[PDB]
């Protein structure tokens, strides 16, 4: 009698399979309970919104608020204000989220909220009325210790204001409830850039453990994929490393550097592109300009890095599953071996697909290295972690040390995603341990002991 | 996007249906307004509980809290403990549950809750068990002035015993927020009646209305077909009134009296159907006495609709179908003009459409006139509210007071759905008024005036 | 490792031996267990309240809230300020509350309060000081559905007002958490009066059975004992009703009628006897007064019991030990045969002794009737319990309506306790069904019951 | 009337006694008020726990929380879960723990809860049921700001997983609220650590404030008593400090290494005893090991200073009452002159009336050192702190930031004993001063003083 849930049957299935096929269960058989006992989040809440359009109407839309997960932590998950929301979707969010933030190593629950609220073709009044209306429907369920919404796809910087100027009204408290805000009331630095800067760093040290040192970055065609905000911090982290981007462009079509093997993008470059792509211009429009014409060569249609024959290392965030078979098979040949995915299922079942298979029949540098979403990004979690703790701590940080603590917690989750992979996922001598399968179990191993040293189960 | 809820979309479907097929939406079109908002629950809450067997193992099972509207008063649902129980059944019973609290008159909102857990085969410390987890994780969300679960299938005066004491330990307040209590502890009297005598009352008013006291519920072949409770409050009521109860049967074989056109049942009868039906006994344990066999012609693995002959007023307090559309065209032709449906569901949906024709093609007094089951089993929920007003009291009445109060909203509802007959429905010259739409309009109406009042929609 | 308690002890020790001398536990053997829970308070609360003397001297007190029992209903219970208070005296009188409540059929708990405060020699500054303390200290646990003090020894009308005041002032709430409240600011009628009425109307219910409609007070020797205010307004009633009054002995002799035989008390003389209680003159002053002298005989340094005379309803309203076994074994010598306290917490236990032999002395007709102080003395309570009521429902009622509720409520007490003793601790031949056996019985088995109800115990 | 308390009253004369001895109060004499104030406890809560074992059968136990004082910060103390837990003891405890609280430095006040529970000879179930039932009747009472029990006797990091887990699912708030939680869900580092460092730096300070740097740890003879948590991290700290550990004790006869003056504990040794200690083993029961044979002298009963050799600092951690007046002797001799309690609640009287003798009879050189076991006992309480001060950051610490916090907190703990020793207890010249009533002086002084600017008394 349960509903069907597309999405979240299929990630559950996924997580079975995973923890089924290696040698975790056969140690804790009684783990088989835990797994039972998750999928169950611990609160769904509903509530409908009842707001006034800009004519003076009535709209009705439906909030959510799942809390999955709060063994670790509060709960801790983005706001989604898309027109696809439902019961579903933010299930199978919530159920990631559980196990990202079990791999950052913080205090942070699972869970995920938002609504079916569309605000594209909408003006500032009718963002803000239903913020409003979603905020008074919403505050008696969240609170600095209970819940801490942040952003996500449809939430800005405004929606973010408008929710937390209601929460201020209602609550009577000015306190860290939502995460996202603006610098001068309480918000973060390196908030921007957060994943960008995580995914590098994530990069940085799986080279550093892989190769036993020498080259990191430098001297290495990093190829920085997409022209997001993630995109430009990776591309800027790794210029200012010493690495050259070869491949910056978005999903519409291939905006490549002039020599994919000797020219980089230049922080100028970079930022001329976040100028021109932040709004509806296109990469179409910078090659019509001839600044980007002669000095980036254009291949519109195939995807950024499909015609590119010298790339070293990949991030698949320009579009979802962008690394098909014939780039999976490309990458070793054309010298590219350590790959993370910077952005979220960015890339294809087949690229995780070869990577095993070369990483199983192969080592050292052959051995295509290949990071997973869920611990690969870890940045925008961990950023909204360090704001959290500023709000807790009443002060407020600077870049630089936001900078070192983003460091250091990517540096504790790619060390528990390999030791969890080495001891469980047994290489037999060389054999890069598989990230995949050592992220998957690192996050529900420290969730399950943690559920059941908290009684949870038994 | 929005998931598929059969039953619930069924339901609406109907109102929207039953709404347009009248002149009240051409005197208030705004109305229409009203409707999509109603459509939405003001809140769902699911919740994970995990209780522990009585072999000391894990269990997970998913609780539900619908509070749809709070419109005319606090959310009054009741608790339903079934393994088929999900969102849409859920939401499904709690719209209707709305429409039936507007009709009886007292300040209660529409809710409904439960969960999937199985009653059936569990030992006492099992269900103990899990309703403390259940009250654990509820008790957030309900109170004195919000919530006030009741009883429903698989939840009886047990669980409600255990989730009331859990609720007290957790609160520290011993006030009224759930309703089924035990005498001693703040409970009411006429509780287990209410049903019964409600649904007896409200046909009284109707055959009192209809003839203009020339036929009286009194003296009349009352099938009173079921051999629940209800049925047993039901039989005792007519029988004391001077009715004549001539057809009891149950999802099995039907005990009626041989001389159903003359003789009847006594309240020895009755005792004994009480005895038999609670320890799972069929009726034909009853009809085993040589006397009652010659003074009762027993139909086994029979329901007299099938095979009716004759009775006056039939009044079948059984549940979902059990009367068909041929049993109905039977009903009509033995001179049924009065029918009670004494529980929900008593008639399939062909057996109401005859009703309405044969009504309407005849001429008021050879109308078969049909009460709905929103309207007839009012007893329940109006009993519900006012053992919340001796809680609310702090002082208990007696039944005779119970018993007027019953009595008072019965006609309340009568009244109500015979005046939105009236003004909507528009009933010419010599007819009967349809009690379905006229119950359906009046609970709408004042649903939906009651939330433009408040700012629900504008 | 467990406490010496000496009073709750005893207390408990004679509960458990009168449980095990009447015939329940060979029926319900489990109830064994229910003594078990029932024992432990559900909440001991001691703080410390701190104050500032007339001097400007800081004192330091400890104050107390014992909690023992919610299954029947909230808190209700009484505080006393005395320099003898200690957890031990507080937990007896809790203890013994639990049952008296039960016995009156209201939804009140059990439960006491007090201090180590003195009230003697204090300014009323000292005493508004120590009230604003105590409630700062103490409002933190109490509420209208948690914990209703009410007046005792030491607390009077005055500490009630400004333990009231304080409450509102910090909860900033006007509601009903005290009883005693004045009648201007939310009080009640027939306060005063209560259980010096309500054991009146207990007696007389006893007397409908004992003797089966026949002599009422009309032609009965009752014997006040002291012009209290219980004594006092039960003179009232019985001479209202053509009893004839006896006797009056505070602290000192006795004040008899001259012709004690024939001649009686009148209201006159008896709020004579109350303006020289007011002014502490007591029958001294008023056997030193001319006209009382001549109309009432003087037994200086003497109780009534000593020298009856004549009497056959009798009632040690002082205090306990009024009545000693040579005092009881006067009275039934004097024909005395309906002796119930209204007052006189426990007695000298040779006289409850004596009253039980010649209860199962088989003495007819003329038989010595004793009625416990928990049943006797219910009318307090109740009216407490009616005020608790009336705050409730915004509304005050006349003081014929209290009484109505007072008559109908100890009728209630009467009828549980011979039922109850009828059940279990069944007279062989039917003279004076053990009026304290009943009445224990009574309370224990409903507590118990409504405890296991609820879950309690299992 | 006030109950009989024997370890209360006697920790209280104790207390007044070195009050009045010393001359702090002639110089505050009001300071003699504040002594009654302290005395009486803020708060005692007493509630009943009732909870099912492995075969149903409700059991009833009885669970305390005494808040003593909150003058200098949030209440702070354990739970302790023994057979021979009442009033009495908790009080005593608390008493205690306001001013070990005090000296240690931190915002802490002074509290202590637990239960007549015996978790020995109990099941897992029946320890997580009996915890979901304290924390259910404890939860109301404690909070981030109010109260933060931690362990102590009883209870293990078992019991606080299974509170932790019970007070997040009644109150939907992850904070930090008990203390002692694991390391995956908001837990400490150096916690086992704490007691053992924190006595070792305490000793470290003294010895280079007594012998003005004359001598460090380095090169020292190091009695490391009492085997367990606190004397393993003892007896590794003073090794990496490059002290000698010659003795070792525990429940059994003493370990000894073989050279008691040369000859140092290794840590693979101490690591094999902490393994004989977690499997309840003892010395006696390896000796036939190699490791034991020859590296080891087994003494059996014999306490470790009876043959100590060359040795000039001690820990008394085995029993109560280890070091006798001959033995104090035997050690002063051997030239022991800097001993420290390390978690002994209290030695021989005789043994501190010959230290406390000798510190006046000779100089420092010849006088012996006594710290008081509140004073070096601050290592628990301290990360305790440091544990809250981590949660409320939303921030975890590395082990070497507890390390440099912990070495503050000593610091200041026995400078603050220090001073007040030298101003109050006026040692002349070439006197030791006493470090026992230095710190009881220190710790009444700054309660008295912080509850005097807060109005508690006056």
């Amino acid at each position: 009698n349960l509903p069907v849930e597309p999405e979240f049957e299929q990630a559950y299935k996924e997580l079975a399979s995973t923890l089924e096929n290696s040698t975790l269960f056969q140690k804790n058989p009684e783990y088989r309970k835990a797994l039972a006992v998750v999928s169950v989040p611990e609160r769904v809440i509903q509530f409908r919104v009842v707001w006034e359009n800009d004519k003076g109407e009535v709209q009705v839309n439906r909030g959510f608020r799942v809390q999955f997960n709060s063994a670790l932590g509060p709960y801790k998950g983005g706001l989604r204000f898309h027109p696809s929301v439902n019961l579903s979707i933010l299930k199978f969010l919530g159920f990631e989220q559980i196990f990202k933030n079990a791999l950052t190593g913080l205090n942070m629950g699972g869970g995920k909220g938002g609504s079916d609220f569309d605000p594209k073709g909408k003006s500032d009044s009718e963002i803000r009325r239903f913020c409003v209306a979603f905020m008074t429907e919403l505050c008696r369920h969240i609170g600095a210790d209970t819940d801490v919404p942040a952003g996500d796809i449809g939430v800005t910087g405004r929606e973010i204001g408008y929710l937390f100027g209601q929460y201020r009204k209602l609550r009577n408290s000015w306190e860290g409830v939502l995460t996202g805000k603006g610098g001068s009331w309480g918000g973060s630095l390196i908030r921007p850039e957060a994943t960008g800067y995580g995914v590098v760093y994530y990069v940085e040290h799986m080279i550093a453990h892989a190769t036993n040192g020498a080259e990191s970055f430098a001297g290495k065609r990093v190829a920085i994929s997409g022209s997001g905000n993630v995109a430009q911090y990776a591309a800027l982290k790794v210029i200012e490393l010493g690495g050259r981007v070869v491949s910056l462009s978005d999903s519409q079509g291939s905006l490549i550097v002039k020599d994919t093997a000797k020219d980089s993008f230049t922080p100028a470059e970079i930022d001329a592109i976040a100028a021109l792509k932040v709004d509806r211009k296109q990469i179409a429009e910078l090659v019509t300009d001839a600044a980007f014409a002669d000095k980036f060569t254009y291949l519109p249609g195939q995807r950024p890095w499909v015609h590119v024959g010298a790339v070293d290392v990949a991030l698949p965030s320009a579009t979802q599953n962008e690394v098909s078979g014939e780039e999976a098979q490309a990458l070793i040949a054309a010298g590219c071996k350590f790959i993370a995915e910077g952005s979220n299922m960015g890339c294809t079942q087949a690229a995780i697909d070869a990577f095993e298979a070369h990483r199983e029949a192969n080592k050292g540098a052959a051995a295509i290295w290949y990071a997973p979403g869920k611990a690969a990004n870890a940045g925008g979690v961990a950023v909204s972690g360090l704001e959290m703790a500023q709000n807790s701590a009443r002060l407020s940080w600077t870049a630089e040390e936001v900078d070192a603590r983003l460091k250091d917690i990517m540096k504790s989750c790619f060390q528990n995603g390999l030791d969890t992979a080495k001891e469980y996922a047994t290489p037999a001598d060389g054999i890069l341990p598989s990230l995949v399968t050592g992220s998957n179990i690192a996050g529900f191993t420290k969730v399950a002991a943690a559920m059941k040293d908290q009684g949870d189960w038994w």
